[PDB]
């Protein structure tokens, strides 16, 4: 349905192991009305996002991760992550030796709410939803705290020092996190958030090891994502195990970025593979589940709204190598199954 010029590229939007987000904006549920929180490395200014992107806050405390010359500030745009020289370090690893910006908080913004129906670029999931960009990662990632806080005000939550959130989310999007036991601190915040309605969706990450040796996927009240493949197999990358509660695809997925090195220069689409990827279409079909469910006059807690997509995925192909949740994340069983 929607006529952007490169919605065929997206697959995994329609095809056989895609999330089936077609079927249901067939049925008039886009995400409307529904916000939806990226905490991740920012946002680009990009003719395929702006309309709808809402203001959002950044995070970075370190003015040497945030690349804009302060620490917390009103503006999420994504100033870039990119190094060289091994500033990230790691020394003497080539492979750690530089990176160009990776526009990872705009390519999964586009995933969930890239402007649809305009004719340029791509579509998003539920792209009748809003993102707030909560910028937290910067160069060389970002810190435990500010990823907290930002999920935490993500929410709703008031912190000391930062306007009251006029945009409150009911998802919020972790394409993010790292070795090690959720913290204290965390998982203090996550359960806030969920307090306060949001779901937290967050990736399992990109290292093939057990996921639970990570967070946020080692933290309770949070809904972890594995990556699959267009052929519905793992992607080889992927983080698994007890603690996955689904997938989504997570290789091969076309979404909005910038073509700039460093800073940016043109809005640009590319292919990224990753557990990041998979997440916000997670995140997407969470935002598409909400539209339907109000649509009947239904409130759905994030423990209901997260059974509901866990119950309602569609089969793997065949068994898998390892445990990644029930199956692949489903947008038309999960909204049938609201609507009754
Ligand atoms: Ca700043
Ligand atoms: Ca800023
Ligand atoms: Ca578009």
């Amino acid at each position: 349905a929607p006529n952007d010029q490169h919605y065929r590229e997206q697959w995994h939007y329609f095809d056989r192991y895609g999330v089936k987000a077609d079927k249901v904006w067939d049925m008039g549920f886009t995400g409307q009305n529904v916000v939806v929180a990226v905490v991740d490395t920012g946002i680009l200014h990009h003719r395929d996002l702006n309309a709808n992107v809402l203001p959002g806050y950044d995070f970075i405390s370190n003015s040497q991760i945030s690349l804009d010359g302060d620490g917390r500030d009103a503006d999420p745009f994504d100033e870039g992550d990119w190094f060289d020289n091994w500033a990230c370090g790691g020394y003497p690893d080539p492979r750690k030796e530089r990176s160009d910006s990776s526009w990872h908080g705009s390519h999964v913004a586009g995933t969930i709410a890239a402007v649809t129906n305009n004719r340029i670029g791509v579509a998003g999931v539920a792209y009748g939803a809003k993102v707030v960009p909560v910028r937290a990662l910067g160069r060389c990632g970002g810190y435990d705290s500010d990823i907290s806080d930002g999920l935490y005000w993500a929410a709703g939550g008031r912190i000391a020092g930062i306007p009251e959130n006029r945009n409150p989310a009911k998802v919020i999007n972790m394409s993010l996190g790292s070795d090690g036991q959720c913290s204290y601190n965390a998982q203090t915040m996550i359960d806030r958030a969920t307090r306060l309605g949001a779901l937290v969706v967050v990736a399992a990450g990109n290292e093939n090891q057990n996921a639970s040796n990570t967070w946020p996927t080692s933290c309770n009240n949070v809904l972890s994502v594995g990556a699959t493949t267009s052929r519905g197999i793992r992607a080889s990358f992927s983080n698994y195990g007890v603690d996955v509660d689904l997938a989504a695809p997570g290789q091969d997925i076309l979404s909005t970025v910038d073509s700039g090195t460093r800073r940016p220069v043109s809005d640009a689409y590319s292919f990224m593979a990753g557990t990041s990827m998979a997440t916000p279409h997670v995140s997407g079909v969470a935002a598409l589940v909400i539209s339907a469910a109000n649509s009947v006059n239904k409130n759905l807690t994030p423990a209901e709204l997260k059974d509901v997509l866990v119950s309602t995925t569609s089969p793997f192909n065949g068994r898998l190598d390892r445990a990644l949740g029930s199956g692949i994340v489903d947008a038309e069983a999960a909204v049938n199954s609201v609507l009754g």
